[PDB]
């Protein structure tokens, strides 16, 4: 039997990854499962049935005091990350997290098989500060060509990730690079669907129109997106899939869309009028939702809801982050070619996500 280590297991893949490997269906079942994280457990991560360890991974003491222990760990799965001002910054902070929990992991689990780390479409596009501003490789991105000439955490991570698996033998890793990932966590730093629903709550109470906060490119462009619950099945199956070893994979949905036509879907699951993309107006959500505060917590009292403060289930910078630029598409085709053939209707994804969200009462 094989013992899962999910690192990050609160957040939007870390959580899909709690509930899915349990599972009997999942391969390699039955499996083992350890979750890390810092806050207190939260209750919607309880329904999973997952050990939880609270631990620090920044800090090299609580990593060896809250890790050491766990003797029996088969595979890991990072799902986590820290952000900074700089990038260089981000390549510090991760490394460091990434690392204090090899170097525990490694010496401790002579049954240690695979080491499955998350980074993201970022490795082609460069880190936010410069994304739209760099020389990228001509879209649809693929996983094998060169790096950019800038500093990137996914690389520092990488190029870790490689050292350590090289100090036990037969140890092997793998890279997955989601898109903008639909998922379930309050608790996420990146959460575009649980933004976007907050966004369209707060329009239904006030009863104003749902405008659109992005671009041209990304109202009337193709876009994609990578659903959480495949994402959890992507690390998995190179987990598992001595075929898939030692690679880096993109993981997305297998399909288009367009935000013209999810934006009509996210008006209609919140009861809005849906607005339009109008013309150089470039509405920012970090500036239409300044100071909204009171409103989240009438519309928490009235609806129902669970206690959340808006800070945690809205992360407006990001929803702009993603919405102000073009999205470029990535291949599937390295994944398929070595077997996964896994997908996602994404419409499908987006409706499934927007009412796990409603079901866990995060929003009305
Ligand atoms: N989210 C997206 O849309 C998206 C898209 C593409 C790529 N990615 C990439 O995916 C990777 C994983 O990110 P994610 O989006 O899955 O993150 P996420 O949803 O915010 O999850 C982070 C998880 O790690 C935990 N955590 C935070 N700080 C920790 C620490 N010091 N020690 C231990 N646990 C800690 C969090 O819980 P606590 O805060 O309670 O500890 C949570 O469980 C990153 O490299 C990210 O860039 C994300
Ligand atoms: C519509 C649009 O522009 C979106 C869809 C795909 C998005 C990108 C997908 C990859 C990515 C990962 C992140 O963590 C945020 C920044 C970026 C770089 C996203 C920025 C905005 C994009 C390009």
């Amino acid at each position: 039997s094989s013992v899962a280590l999910i690192v990050g297991v609160t957040g939007i893949v870390g959580n899909s990854l709690a509930e899915i490997l349990p599972l009997a269906d999942t391969p390699s079942g039955p499996w083992k499962v350890y979750g890390v994280a810092r806050r207190p457990r939260p209750a919607w991560n309880e329904d999973n049935p997952i050990n939880y360890i609270r631990c620090d991974i920044s800090d090299p003491k609580d990593t060896q005091e809250k890790l050491s222990p766990l003797t029996d760990i088969t595979h890991v799965f990072y799902v986590t990350w820290a952000n900074r001002s700089t990038e260089v910054e981000r390549c510090e902070a991760n490394g460091k997290m990434l690392k204090n929990v090899l170097d525990v992991v490694i010496p401790n689990c002579p049954d240690l098989k695979h080491i499955s780390l998350q980074t993201g479409r970022k490795h082609y596009m460069g880190p936010f500060e410069l994304i739209g501003k760099i020389e990228t490789h001509d879209p649809p991105f693929t996983e094998d060509l060169p790096r950019l000439k800038f500093d990137n955490f996914y690389y520092t991570q990488e190029d870790l990730l490689f050292e350590e698996v090289e100090k036990k033998e037969g140890l092997t890793w793998s890279v997955h690079r989601p898109g903008n990932i639909f998922g379930f966590s309050p608790y996420s730093m990146m959460n575009l669907v649980g933004t976007l629903c907050v966004y369209a709550a707060i329009c239904k109470h006030e009863g104003k129109v749902l405008r659109f906060p992005g671009c041209k490119a990304a109202w009337d462009g193709y876009s994609d997106c990578s659903d959480a619950d495949l994402i959890a099945e992507h690390h998995i199956w190179a987990a598992v899939d001595p075929y898939a070893k030692n690679e880096a994979f993109n993981v997305s949905n297998g399909d288009v869309f367009k935000w013209k036509h999810f934006w009509k879907v996210l008006a209609e699951q919140f009861g809005v009028e849906c607005g339009e993309y109008e013309e150089g107006e470039n509405l920012k959500l970090q500036d239409l939702m300044k100071g909204k505060e009171p409103v989240w917590e009438e519309i928490v009292r009235e609806n129902g809801l669970a206690s959340t403060n808006l800070e945690d289930v809205a992360v407006w910078w990001f929803s702009d982050a993603v919405l102000d630029i073009p999205c470029p598409l990535d291949s599937m085709n390295k994944s398929k070619e070595h077997g996964f053939l896994g997908f996602r209707n994404s419409k499908n994804s987006f409706i499934s996500w927007i009412d796990k969200a409603k079901a866990y009462k995060i929003v009305p």
